[PDB]
DNA sequence: AAACATTCGTTCACGTGAGTTCCAGTACAAGTCTGGTC
């Protein structure tokens, strides 16, 4: 239940970001990935087991997305 | 001088390419039913 913590489980809630869509009264939603995926950086430092911002790895192959799956 | 062969413009039938209407296959999106737990 992630959906509803437990006061007495050890386990805690973490929020794994992959998108901004607004910072400061400027709008993101009309850029590319590309610029929101480098604006996120600038927006908070990442504390592990909280806050946390997802990995994205640059691929050009099918073998690539095999491996990954794999 | 008379008979037969050849040629010519005409005619019909049959075949092939391009335009138009109708329907089947495809794609995508939304709706509906179901499953599991906490």
């Amino acid at each position: 239940d992630i959906k509803r913590m437990v006061e007495d489980s050890d386990l805690q809630t973490c929020y794994c970001v992959f998108d901004v869509l607004m910072v400061n009264n400027k709008k993101l939603g009309h850029e590319t990935l590309r610029k929101r995926y480098e604006i996120l950086s600038s927006i908070f430092t990442p504390i592990p087991g909280r806050i946390e911002i997802v990995q994205k790895t640059q691929a050009h192959t099918k073998n690539e997305v095999i491996d990954a799956l794999n």
